[PDB]
């Protein structure tokens, strides 16, 4: 097995963004938007499920603002109920998950407060990314943001921005019909005082590289 760079001929027009995230805010305060070069902000309503949860950071999850044994405050381990398989505002949470078809062009997925705006007290953008991927899942996949979390109990209104650069791949062991992609990422954070982008939140910027990696 060897991998080679080739010209991204046959550029697909669209790609699915797959997401499974916990946000430390109740669902009904949240809005999720997509925008790209071609279009103005489109509200993502029907493509995602938003479900109330007690916010928690799962095990086997990188806790990725180490700077600001165990970094998870034991307060934020998973709460259970008899039918798992009403809390402190510390545990306000929303499980956001689904797959969104977007144009395969430079764009951005935004999770922010609905905005005459959510009481800051209620807003906390601590989050856990269980999945964030592009295209069809495949056995070799290794997404940088999967199983990661950011939290800061002292900075709830922190804005997190991820810049993801997406590379389409052809694994000859899988076929060309499967929409396989991998990405690299660089990360930014902004304190609320600086942001006061005018509304804070969690932002995934994405662009698609004009090459492919062929795996033979």
């Amino acid at each position: 097995i060897d991998q080679q760079y080739v010209v991204d001929s046959q550029v697909r027009d669209t790609v699915q963004i797959n997401m499974d995230i916990y946000v430390n805010t109740k669902c009904d305060w949240l809005q999720i938007n997509v925008r790209d070069q071609t279009m103005d902000r489109k509200l993502v309503l029907e493509e995602l499920q938003l479900e109330e949860m007690p916010f928690f950071i799962p095990y086997d999850t990188k806790v990725n603002d180490i700077n600001e044994g165990e970094a998870i405050p034991a307060e934020f381990r998973e709460k259970l109920d008899t039918r798992s398989f009403a809390h402190l505002p510390e545990f306000n949470g929303c499980h956001v998950f689904g797959s969104i078809p977007v144009n395969r062009v430079s764009g951005e997925l935004q999770i922010t407060a609905k905005s005459r705006k959510a009481p800051l007290e209620e807003l906390k953008f601590n989050h856990v990314i269980n999945e964030f991927s592009f295209g069809d899942f495949y056995p070799y996949i290794d997404n940088p943001l999967d199983n990661t979390a950011q939290f800061n109990q002292d900075e709830p209104l922190t804005t997190y921005v991820y810049y993801t650069s997406v590379v389409p791949t052809l694994f000859k062991k899988l076929g060309a019909e499967v929409d396989t992609n991998q990405y690299s990422v660089n990360d930014y954070r902004y304190l609320y005082k600086d942001v006061a982008d005018k509304m804070p939140g969690i932002f995934f910027k994405y662009n698609f590289e004009p090459l492919s990696i062929v795996v033979s």
